């Protein structure tokens, strides 16, 4: 049946609302260009403006090697798909009959391999547009924020949040549009077989996510290396301040926050986007609205997305125009009513959207069968994952913000040493899964329950229907991070790099947030993109007790501590080189700890440069070759239980890591602020405690910026790759058992 | 059709090799009694009345911890009697077999009488395993302190002959009592078997949970005390390790015997019981139990009575035969121990298979009768017995300072101790790989082979040589507390390195102990999995469903719930430790001096009451989760969450161990000094060596508290889910039957 919303509606909203998010966009980056700087004390202005130069072109310089390399990887990888699902048949010509009704014809699975090679290399590219898009406004946004600190901690939460803003809307905006346009354009091709179509479209998220392994794991270990050497020479060794100019490793630090946390991070989530939206595509597409080729509610999930812009940009403009901040203690609870405010509209939008854009009846593809599912169920399983995102926020910044005590107490354990911070913060982190475990359980019972993948597939949406928000919050702290960054290279006032570390604390505690976000999300699409892998590999039934699904089981378990040390051991070496460095630096440059010389901060690049580009290899081998390994190898029945087991595994120490990480910060941000009597008993900088505090927080930047991280994207990939050559593992895999 | 071996001819041999085990025991107790004491000749007596202390506090601790746990014992009695006398009415006639509707059955309420019995046999046998235990160990330390003033080898010799002691006494009793139960059992039950055996699966319910308080109760014990010795004595106030001026050390030494040597004895003998117990509970309703064939049926304990004489054997190995001269000779002769062990036990379970096995027979695998040839069951049993020899030689390559890996993060501490902990982090990640690949291998052949009896006996395999594991494992805390006493005696400089030498093969020998217990608690929990899925009536566990996933998931998530407990537990307490060592050094006078005597007391009592108060908590998650999920969501959801517990919990219980061995090696190799490389890291109290005590405090509560404990967690949830799989199927599930 049809929906209210009839279909060349449909057709005209979705592009619409990507292009008010794209001007939004812009207008934010207008309103941001008005803070002026040039490298041509209006000394200040030009220091700032050539540190600026400096680290944009060291972000760029990155990239474009980083993405030289992922680029040749996706094109070789590209082939490997076409070859794969065409040999599935033969490379035959020959259309057959639709697999989801035998009575209709459907177009040949060659143009279905060559199709999925199209969207893929999509995906690849649209990934890493939105991690350069990314980059490109961190790098312009954050000398600005830093001058506007001049102002007051206000002002300069305003451009950072307000750039913050336009990565959120760019990245939300672009890649719901490519992958409208890819939608219409196959249509052209395939007609009525909406199954083809959206099977073929599902190398959007494998592509997207790809790309993304690579940039969060290559930018991850760049930025890494030099964060810990750079703090444990300076602050620990040398007794000197964070990001002081005197120190060699200081320029890769910050180019590293945008190469990391910026770059990688906004490919990161434009998979998440991605494979979500793919899987509630693919489901739907063999289910009553792609059989009956009802456009408006086979687009659901886009409908969503579109108006989750719309509702972000409304909840954008109460940090942005209808609030100011004056204290310290209100850039948190300003950062937090953006995740309220969102959930709270998006609500409504969701109920608004499943009204107007579903039938009240239908059939959901439930493993062979057509389910019955009514428009209020579908309703409540995007809210259930919205929600169960807001929930998440609210535990992880609980556990990660140094205004509640489980952070303070792991401050307060400083004052036993560094030994007793670290067995606080590795505890906090465990602790901390607890909730964010239970919430996505729930999501995953109720989605389940109601509308079985697809549901659960349109919970992870769900979880990302305000990405735009999510991302301007989360991009807002690397911004802010530079912007003392600059503050403290720019030798400016005590009063400057004050305000600054008021709004990186804010970023630490928002980076966990988007952390929980995405690991949520992955659980969720992953689980949904099992069951589909399950149905398109011809698998009766995932049994657990049977010998092939469990070993599957207990060894993608181990996946995420394989690669865990992979990314941990990389960091490692490369932060140790980079010690070895900065000290010789210290030790043999005549003038430099009395400021009357300048150091070589090319080398400290060059180290960080040569781990990552180097060092990224292996993860992404392990994380890429598995499905392939373990389906040729194996068989589909193995996969099934390494899907489940790395899902149910990986989430665990994503989790926990990305939290410790994020308390060690923080409880350190404490210590250098001493804003309470508890605090400054901790202090001054340079006491036992804080160095204890130093210590655990290097211990916890590979923990929340490496391995941590890119956990939610080995789970979620595993999964699209999966799908996408489940035909060709069910026909021509399982070679060992085949020859035995 | 039937054996080799007559039924009279097993009857006799199991105790027969038991009572052997004992006199072996017996003997090796009275030989190390040869060493005299009592309380050069200044050092003779201050060495025991240094080992009096020691004893003392140990002693004490267990008194006051197995108190607690008894009467939590009685407690759950009660439940176990009361949920399992429900499933019928609490009736009094006999029903239909579970196993078999056409046959008539004992009444579900007397088999939930013996399952009570056997749960108070189970509980009483792992105080008694950890208590002996504990006296053994607390005898020889001061013993292999004055032997080593002659060397080495000598030292080495009556530290592992004490260590064979507790071996050889753990695994007789456990394997005595079980024979003794089954025979009074068979008194009642008569032909039904399924029921005999059904009931005896209390006795591994008992092992294991009086093994998790002990393992976490000794273990937060210990904790607290050795972070605060060490962090204040050696870090702050640059004294030696355990001197006698720092007012932790008593408790420091006291800690080894209560968790590492009493806590680990209760965790392996529940290791060895709930493996014994799976392999009965299939058997029992396979062609063995069905034709009453009694050989055939106690298979598993005809493999652990050749086992004890394999490890007799073993041991003269160590003990006469050979002779250490060079400190590099211990983690060789210790290896070898685990070499010769698995190959003459491959040997003998290669004749147990072709004497108490019909060469043909059938195992019950999900209710279908299945054929299985016994030299399947021969490489059931020998897949697990070797996946463990495997296991062995990889957590000694991720453990021991003579090889890379742990050289490498002793290395890191050139960059402090941020770079000492994230080497070390990452080598426990990486230390999981090729343990997880051998333990998914015997998965499949076992699981191939034999359905979950296959697993069941290559669990039992895996423990097959478990005097001799126990051996080697308790030869590190007596070792350990040698060169405690050692040092609080004032002796030479040249004791201590003996000492540390034995100490540090005795670390990785530690480490090599969890891979064991990690190794069969995996294949164990898998088959216990298993039966309860058939106990509970349920067809297929199907990971695509809402109940079993949130399951897996949940489940997934309670091994982190767990060590987030316990390693704050231990970071609080050691927190207040350090706090009370400070005070001391701080306030009274002559302290640092030496002129005065520290209060070791308070320091006994901090950790003391932290340990009683905090194993609470954990013992409770790992508890109620079987009865809070299978009474409100059911069999279904519960099924998921012991396969997520089992798959998730393992990865961070191996990582955690060998991280945490791998950061104390690391120190040692510094504190030897014993090459070029551990030369330029040290001397002690350079700032490479105090990065290497701060890692090697964090792998405290990794490797003693959390790490260890989540192997019990694994078994127990498992045995705790079979046991009461007929009151969850039941009365279970509430939940789905209201909304
Ligand atoms: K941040
Ligand atoms: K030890
Ligand atoms: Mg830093
Ligand atoms: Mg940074
Ligand atoms: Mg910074
Ligand atoms: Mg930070
Ligand atoms: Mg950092
Ligand atoms: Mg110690
Ligand atoms: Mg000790
Ligand atoms: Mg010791
Ligand atoms: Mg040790
Ligand atoms: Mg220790």
């Amino acid at each position: 049946g049809a929906a209210i919303l009839p279909d060349l509606g449909t057709e005209i909203l979705i592009p619409v609302c990507a292009v008010i998010g794209i001007a939004f966009a812009l207008f934010q980056w207008l309103l941001v260009s008005k803070v002026k700087l040039s490298a041509v004390d209006h000394n200040v202005v030009v220091k700032c403006a050539e540190i600026q130069n400096a680290i944009s072109e060291g972000a760029t310089s990155f990239l474009f090697t980083e993405y030289k390399y992922v680029g040749i990887f996706m094109v070789a990888f590209a082939i490997l798909i076409f070859l794969f699902l065409g040999s599935v048949e033969g490379f035959s010509t020959s259309p057959q009959a639709c697999s989801y009704d035998k009575t209709k014809t459907c177009k040949p699975a060659l143009a279905t391999a060559i199709f999925s090679t199209v969207s893929f290399l999509l995906g690849g590219v649209t990934s890493l547009v939105s991690g350069f898009l990314g980059m490109k406004i961190a790098t312009y946004a954050n000398a600005r924020t830093t001058l506007e600190a001049r102002k007051g901690v206000g002002k300069a939460f305003i451009t950072a949040f307000r750039s913050g803003a336009v990565m959120g809307f760019l990245l939300a905006a672009n890649g719901l549009l490519v992958l409208y346009i890819a939608i219409n354009l196959f249509k052209i091709y395939y007609g009525d077989d909406w199954g083809g179509l959206f099977e073929a479209i599902t190398g959007y998220g494998l592509g997207g996510s790809s790309m993304a392994l690579f940039g969060r794991v290559g930018g991850g270990i760049y930025t890494k290396a030099a964060d810990v050497g750079a703090d444990l020479v300076g602050k620990v060794e040398r007794n000197i301040p964070e990001d002081d100019p005197r120190n060699p490793a200081v320029i890769a630090d910050n180019v590293g926050d945008n190469v990391g946390d910026i770059a990688g991070m906004g490919s990161d989530l434009f998979g998440s986007y991605a494979e979500s939206s793919c899987a509630a595509l693919v489901v739907a597409s063999i289910s009553s609205f792609g059989l009956n080729h009802e456009l408006t509610a086979m687009l659901y999930p886009l409908i969503v997305s579109s108006v989750g812009i719309l509702v972000c940009l409304l909840t954008t403009l109460f940090a942005t125009d209808f609030f100011e901040i004056k204290a310290v203690k209100e850039i948190e609870p300003a950062l937090k009513k953006q995740l309220v405010i969102s959930t709270v509209l998006m609500t409504i939008g969701v109920a608004v959207v499943s009204f107007v854009a579903l039938p009240t009846s239908f059939t959901i593809f439930n493993f062979g069968v057509q389910k019955d599912v009514k428009s209020w169920q579908l309703f409540l399983c995007v809210a259930v994952g919205l929600w169960a995102g807001l929930i998440i926020g609210f535990v992880t910044e609980y556990y990660t913000s140094n205004a509640y005590s489980p952070v303070q107490d792991v401050a307060d354990s400083c004052r036993t040493g560094a030994a007793t911070n670290v067995i606080f913060g590795l505890a906090l982190g465990y602790k901390s899964v607890i909730i964010p475990i239970f919430a996505i359980a729930i999501s995953i019972f109720v989605s389940f329950t109601f509308a079985a993948m697809y549901g659960i597939a349109v919970a992870a949406l769900g979880m990302l229907s305000t990405i735009a928000t999510g991302l301007a919050i989360d991009a807002y702290g690397p911004i802010s991070d530079n912007a003392g960054g600059i503050a403290e290279m720019a030798g400016m006032s005590h009063r400057i790099r004050e305000r600054t570390d008021a709004l990186d604390a804010a970023g630490n505690t928002t980076a966990a947030i988007g952390k929980g976000f995405a690991i949520g999300s992955a659980a969720l699409v992953s689980l949904a993109l099992f069951g589909a892998f399950v149905s398109r590999a011809s698998i009766t039934t995932v049994d657990v007790l049977t010998p092939k699904v469990f070993i599957g089981l207990i060894v993608g378990a181990m996946l995420p501590y394989w690669f865990s040390a992979m990314t941990m051991k990389s960091v490692g070496s490369a932060a140790l080189k980079m010690v070895e460095e900065v000290r010789r630096q210290f030790n043999t440059i005549p003038g430099l700890m009395e400021g009357t010389a300048k150091p070589d901060y090319a080398t400290c690049v060059k180290i960080s440069t040569d781990a990552s580009i180097k060092e990224m290899i292996p993860p992404g081998a392990l994380v890429m070759l598995t499905p392939l390994v373990v389906g040729i190898l194996f068989g589909v029945e193995t996969l099934s239980g390494v899907l489940a087991g790395s899902l149910v595994s990986g989430v665990q120490i994503a989790i926990s890591a990305s939290n410790t990480g994020g308390a060690w910060d923080n409880a350190k941000k404490y210590i250098e602020a001493g804003a309470s009597e508890h605090a400054r008993s901790l202090g001054p900088k340079g006491s036992d405690c804080h160095k204890a505090a130093v210590i655990g927080d290097t211990i916890g930047d590979p923990l929340k910026d490496t391995s941590g991280p890119s956990l939610n994207i080995l789970i979620k990939l595993m999964a699209v790759e999966s799908l996408v050559f489940a035909p060709f593992f069910a026909t021509h895999g399982g070679l060992l058992f085949k020859i035995f």
